[PDB]
C-alpha cells in the first residue's frame, strides 16, 4: 500500500494461534481431561491447571512439558519468566502468550485468566508463539 | 535533596512535535486517514516518530498500516530488532505523552487516541529518564 | 512434579519463594510521626513528585540498593523504574525484577503517581518491595 501518496509500512500478523487445536485435547478424551481438571482443582483450590503449547508454525523452540500447576496469584509476567527458561530462549528472542488468540496483560494473575477463560474440562489453555508479526 | 533529613535519590524524566504534521497540512492528512480507514476497517494508520534526543536509531519511514489487533509489545519487538537494540536497552511508546500497556492493541489505542485527521500518533523513545 | 490421578502425566508444579508478604527497615529507623512530617513536607514542596521507599524482599537472590528513599516524578512508570534498578544492581536482560505493592505486582505501565494515589500509607510514603522472579517450578 501507498496513499498523501507516500507508501505505508504494512505490518501483518503471522502464525497466530487463531483457532489452534491443542495436542492435549487430541490425545485425551473430554471425560478424562474433565475428571483430571475437577480432581486437581478440588485437591488445590488456590492453584490452577494450565496447558501450554506452541502456536502452529511459530519459529520458536519446543517446550518439553505442557501441563503446569500454578498458584492463582502468580502473574503472567512470572509465568513468562519460567516458560522462557524452560525453552532456553535468548533474552532478545520474543515470547508471547495467547488465551483465545488474545495476549494477556503481564500483571494479570493466572487465577484471573483461569476464572475468565478456563475451558469445560477445568483447564486453562495458553498458546505461546514468537512475535507473530512482520513488515519491518 | 535532604524533618527526616536523609537525602532522596532523585529521578527526573528526560513536548513532542511530529515531522509528519509539518510535512502535510491537516486537510491532506484527514483526507488520507479517512480513505485508508474506509479501505481497511480492521487496520489503523499510525505515525511513529522518535522522541527528539532519544539516543536511539531512527526508523527510515514514519507511516505504518497496522492490524487493529497488533499489540504494543509486538510492535516494540519489530522496532527493537530494526534499530538493533540489545535486550538490556529500553524502548517505550508514548501516546499523548503516556506509556501504554504492552498488551494494549493498536486498535484500542486508535479508538481512544486517534486525532481528527484519523491517524494515531506514537512517539518512541529509550527509558526517557536521566541516569542516576 | 506429581502425576495427575486420572491424566497421569506429571504436572510441572510452580511454587512462590521469597515473596514480600514483610517489615520495612525505614519504618524501624524512623517513628511514624517523623515519617509523616517528612512525607507531608516533601509532598507540599513537590506536588508533581512522590516519595517512595524501595526495599528488597528478604532472601531475594538480587543485589541490594545502597539507598531506600526515592523522590520520583508522578508520571514515572514502574517500567522506567525497573530500567534504573536493573542498571544499579547489574541485572542482565534475562534476570527478573518485579515490584510488589501490598504484596501485588503492579502493571509495568502504571505510574508512580497512580500507585501513590491508591496505596500511599498514612505517613505519605509509597512502599515498594522488589524481588527476583519469586517463583520456581519442577
Amino acid at each position: 500500500e501507498k496513499g498523501e501518496e507516500s507508501e505505508y509500512v504494512v505490518i501483518t500478523v503471522r502464525n497466530e494461534p487463531g483457532s489452534m487445536k491443542f495436542v492435549y485435547k487430541e490425545e485425551h478424551p473430554f471425560e478424562k481431561r474433565r475428571s483430571e481438571g475437577e480432581k486437581i482443582r478440588k485437591k488445590y483450590p488456590d492453584r490452577v491447571p494450565v496447558i501450554v503449547e506452541k502456536a502452529p508454525k511459530a519459529r520458536i523452540g519446543d517446550l518439553d512439558k505442557k501441563k503446569y500447576l500454578v498458584p492463582s496469584d502468580l502473574t503472567v509476567g512470572q509465568f513468562y519468566f519460567l516458560i522462557r527458561k524452560r525453552i532456553h530462549l535468548r533474552a532478545e528472542d520474543a515470547l508471547f502468550f495467547f488465551v483465545n488468540n488474545v495476549i494477556p496483560p503481564t500483571s494479570a494473575t493466572m487465577g484471573q485468566l483461569y476464572q475468565e477463560h478456563h475451558e469445560e474440562d477445568f483447564f486453562l489453555y495458553i498458546a505461546y508463539s514468537d512475535e507473530s508479526v512482520y513488515g519491518l
